């Protein structure tokens, strides 16, 4: 019945009921006007010519290897540059934010209730026709059918870019501190409500998770050791609630920040390397501070792993990923004259988009073992038996699956990925070149355009007949990834503004909080501002094994 | 021991430890460089040569009636005005926010935990050799010997503002939606987690509150009718929690979103008022929208009443308290060019400055009635008795108390008076100067400049012996008014910068959330940019009284 359910609003404009069968769209400030806002203004029409497409871009950023070369060697073109990039990804994100899977008009509950993932667009209403509004049929494609046809893997497809098995777990571990789902309420809800990088997955997400974790000597994490080395303390030393299943001993129940990380001994490997990570800052603060007490050299130390971790993040795993030859930048002083909110509400999509399932190998493979996905999960013997040298080794070496291109996602997870397009159903997503149109893409025009191929394109036509009618996080495992990258346009261009905003957006970035003194002084800052994934590893794994994000 | 004791760091430098018995100074970006951060940079001079102190601006804006009788009637110049008004305010919050009354240094606890009041300068550390740091004796004078010395009213003084009881009533009202001290846990700590204006005091600060409140038709809130009347639904059929004293009849326990509204009819007769206006407007908007459901009719509403009321804060609240001839403005877009974060921690200091109970009379004046505190308190039976009209048009007419200028607050409330005292030192505060300086205030260099009299000023010597030691509390009721104003130039120099963030930091005012489709289209937005207390009476009250914040 909703007169706003066929998305009528272009260029995101507002659309709003005005009785029964009317809407209107409100253009305030989209530089459109007009019923639906599709006619431009004067200055919009030029700023649109002007605009080189995400494509294009992309291809300047990943050729002309020379110049990027020349470029990363003067400091001031570096920086205006990053700049650049930090400011043209702005304007994409609604913060303060707006929308959850219970509104799609704005409201004090959306804004205020900080349980709920945020939305990037507006639910569709519960009484539309279709599931994406007016277009399509009455019910969605079977999810197991457009699963199987092209999700599923059938060779392992290793990802062009050379991603590796550190990466991959990297991702992870990274994510799943601000990606928590509140299965009790429901898909769209988090129980992480610093909604960022906060680092409660090492520090854990309340109060007293956090004191039962903490030594309360000299700032440090409570650890044990085994054969040598250290690693994180037992459920049964800490009273720390974990997820592991009846059968794992009590001497193999670590307990760290996060709940999940049990899982898999890819998550803990990294678990193990930031509390060692969090000690080290810790001697490093009380040797420069002998005066100071336990509580701050903690507090001061979680500061300054925050820092490490955004710029690793920047610097190594988004340049990584990236594929560009320009070297990014972890410079929070380049937004101190601009425009920018240092706030962050985590987005639905953001989540669902981040589901990179297929990056996992069919086996993992450690020194001369290949465990099976039931041989590897929620078995941190395996973690003991090699070490941490041992497991930076092997998963350096290893490659990571492509996630754009179709059919790589591995049969073992199946059920993730089948939750992910009911979820998304669940939480009524609009359609994915809705998606594309919130993001400033053109949309797609059929199925092969989105592959860039003709078999999986033609399956997924006698699936959904109206390409209007493909859903968003399908397409993202499908599309035609760039020239030998891992990911296709949307993904990219989806995940970089979220990402942006996540990252820019803690306070620590904020002018009164980038300054020496937040740190513990000039040492405390120049260990977030030489911090990389090399030096990571060098100082807190035996051996200081060589590291990266790619396959050697 | 701390050798930050003394406060060294000048110009909002921060001061760190580097040993035992040595600090260093943080000057970043303060404009200042050297030891302490005061040998000014050369762009820092020229600025301080040019702006001109705050007693001279306030000069500028209350006299000249002609001239800014001109400039309030062109649109461009009043709203160039109004935009310095708001910028030239910006730089003396921190935001996001940095200490409380635990952490002196920026911590993640201290940013993420929003049970805390923030703290516009840190705590004094615990083993400072002195309450103030260093300066004064090892003791504060007695509180009770400040309170009566200097602060308990002997004869009512008049505001020489006007302010009337309308006034009064309406500041206790507003700010008790974010003023709510969470005794359980001490006094730095607040129990409204929307830190702003939410209108939690009428909506409730939890959704199960909210929804005992809500009517679940045509989003309204529940009511009773008395004798033809509106007033607020009972505790007996709501369920609503409230602080009442047991001798309350059943029929007189009034059910609204704060829990301490049933202490005096005064803030009654403002939430009757509200309760009015919120079911006002979800009759305009479901005329505008039949197809609309009580949810968002509901939420629409409120939306709409936090804009009104941050609109009659400035235009007529603010607008009455400062005394200017320059006509403020509501005007969110203002900001829209500028540099500004759209979020808000309420501040401790904030509170404590807002402590205005000089404005309370000795007696209430109802009709021809006149009312004790033992009377008035907790008997909403007065209320019910005369009526809403009646109460407007007698508390218009009855004048309020000046706050500065020394010896007005009513003994009735001597206990209060104590304890905001007694606080202020148990979470630490720092010194008036401290505050001054933290403001870009001049430091007082004597009781009598403080006072701008001899026999106050004599007694606060014999009780502090040092300037630098008197303490912020009291020095606000007992400074030197502005000419025949209500105020001091530090209540106002304090007040201004918390009060614009806590305003124009909501939501509603960013450039998402500010165009009409966000408040159901012209006619909600409407209801928003024409607010004012005397519309809120009109359109709500039985004849129409006219009312104000001053007397007539
Ligand atoms: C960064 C990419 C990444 C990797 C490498 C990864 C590696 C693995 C992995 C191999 C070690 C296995 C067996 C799984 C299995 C799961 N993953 Co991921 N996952 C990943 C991204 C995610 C995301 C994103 C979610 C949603 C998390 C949430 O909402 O809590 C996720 C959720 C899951 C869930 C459901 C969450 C729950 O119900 O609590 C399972 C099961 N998984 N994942
Ligand atoms: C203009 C401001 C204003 C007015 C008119 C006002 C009018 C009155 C009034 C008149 C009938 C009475 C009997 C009181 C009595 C009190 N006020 Co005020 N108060 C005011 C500003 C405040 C502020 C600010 C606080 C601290 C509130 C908090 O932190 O919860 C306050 C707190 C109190 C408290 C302590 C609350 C507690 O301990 O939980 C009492 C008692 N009172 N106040
Ligand atoms: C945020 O929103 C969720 C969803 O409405 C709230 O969870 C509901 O809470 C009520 C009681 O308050 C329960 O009866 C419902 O079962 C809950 N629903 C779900 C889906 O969990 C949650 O309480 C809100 N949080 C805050 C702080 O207001
Ligand atoms: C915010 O800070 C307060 C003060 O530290 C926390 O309250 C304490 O919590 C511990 C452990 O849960 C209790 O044992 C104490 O009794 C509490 N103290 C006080 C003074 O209330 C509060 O839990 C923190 N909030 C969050 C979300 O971490
Ligand atoms: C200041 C630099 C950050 C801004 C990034 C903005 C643009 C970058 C360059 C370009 C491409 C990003 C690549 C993938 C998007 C998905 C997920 C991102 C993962 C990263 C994450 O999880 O946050
Ligand atoms: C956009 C306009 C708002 C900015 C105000 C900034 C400056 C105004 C003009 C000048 C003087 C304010 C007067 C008193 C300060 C105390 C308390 C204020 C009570 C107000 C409150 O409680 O918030
Ligand atoms: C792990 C693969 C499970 C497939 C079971 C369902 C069959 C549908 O998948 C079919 O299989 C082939 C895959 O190579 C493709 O050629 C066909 O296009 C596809 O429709
Ligand atoms: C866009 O506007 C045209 C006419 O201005 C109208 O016919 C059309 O239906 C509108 N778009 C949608 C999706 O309804
Ligand atoms: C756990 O890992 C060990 C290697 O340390 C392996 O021998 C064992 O089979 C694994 N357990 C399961 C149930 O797969
Ligand atoms: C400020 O610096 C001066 C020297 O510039 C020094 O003598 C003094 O001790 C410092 N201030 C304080 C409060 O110590
Ligand atoms: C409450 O107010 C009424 C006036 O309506 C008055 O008669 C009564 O005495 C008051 N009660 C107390 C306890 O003061």
């Amino acid at each position: 019945a909703n007169p706003c359910c066929s998305n009528p609003c272009q260029n995101r404009g507002e659309c709003m009921s005005t009785g029964f069968d009317q809407y209107k769209c409100d253009c305030t400030r989209t530089g459109f006007y007009g019923e639906n806002c599709t006619t431009p203004e004067f200055l919009t029409r030029i700023k649109l010519l002007l605009k080189p497409t995400p494509n294009t871009v992309h291809y300047i950023l990943t050729h002309f290897k020379g110049v990027w070369n020349i470029v990363n060697n003067i400091p001031f073109l570096r920086s205006l540059i990053m700049k650049y990039v930090l400011t043209s990804r702005s304007y994409l994100i609604d913060s303060p934010p707006t929308y959850n899977v219970h509104y799609g008009y704005k409201s004090w509950e959306a804004f205020s209730n900080l349980s709920y993932y945020t939305r990037a667009l507006p639910p569709v209403a519960d009484d539309c026709p279709t599931p994406m509004g007016v277009k399509g049929n009455k019910e969605l494609p079977d999810s197991k059918e457009v699963l199987e046809k092209v999700l599923l893997r059938r060779e392992f497809i290793p990802d062009p870019q050379g991603s590796n098995m550190m990466f991959a777990f990297f991702a992870q571990h990274f994510t799943h501190q601000f990606f928590k789902t509140d299965h009790k309420r429901g898909p769209g809800f988090t129980r992480g409500l610093g909604h960022g990088v906060d680092l409660n997955h090492i520090y854990g997400e309340t109060l007293d998770r956090q004191h039962k974790l903490r030594l309360f000597k000299d700032g440090k994490l409570k650890y044990q050791v085994i054969g040598g080395e250290v690693y994180p303390p037992t459920v049964k030393d800490t009273q720390v609630e974990m997820i592991y299943p009846p059968h794992i001993p009590e001497n193999l129940q670590f307990a760290v920040g996060q709940e999940v990380f049990g899982l898999v001994p890819g998550l803990m490997m990294y678990a193990t390397i930031w509390l060692r990570e969090h000690n080290r800052v810790c001697d490093i603060l009380k040797q420069e501070h002998p005066e100071w007490g336990d509580e701050q050299l903690f507090q001061t130390s979680r500061l300054i792993l925050i820092g490490e971790t955004i710029k690793i993040v920047i610097e190594d795993y988004v340049q990584h990923l990236s594929g560009y030859h320009f070297k990014l930048k972890f410079d929070p002083e380049l937004l101190f004259n601009q425009q920018f909110q240092y706030q962050n509400r985590i987005a639905s999509e953001f989540n669902t988009l981040y589901h990179w399932h297929p990056l996992l190998p069919d086996t993992f493979n450690i020194e001369d073992q290949e465990y099976s996905f039931k041989q590897f999960l929620y078995n941190n013997s395996i973690l003991l038996e090699h070490g941490l040298t041992q497991f930076v080794e092997s998963f350096t070496r290893q490659i990571a699956g492509r996630v754009a291109g179709g059919r790589n996602v591995p049969i073992a997870v199946q059920a993730v990925a089948k939750a992910s397009i009911d979820q998304s159903r669940e939480m009524k997503y609009q359609s994915l070149n809705e998606y594309r149109k919130r993001f400033s893409l053109k949309p797609y025009t059929s199925f092969e355009e989105l592959t860039g191929e003709k078999e999986m394109a033609a399956e997924l036509k006698a699936l959904y007949s109206d390409i209007d009618v493909m859903e968003l996080y399908p397409a993202l495992l499908v599309e035609k990834p760039r020239p030998d990258a891992i990911f296709g346009e949307t993904m990219v261009e989806l995940g970089a503004p979220f990402s942006l905003k996540g990252l820019m957006g803690n306070p620590i970035c904020s002018p009164q909080y980038w300054k020496p003194s937040t740190f513990g002084g000039e040492v405390g800052f120049k260990i977030i501002n030489t911090a990389s994934i090399q030096s990571l590893i060098c100082n807190n794994v035996k051996g200081c094994p060589f590291t990266s994000f790619n396959v050697q």
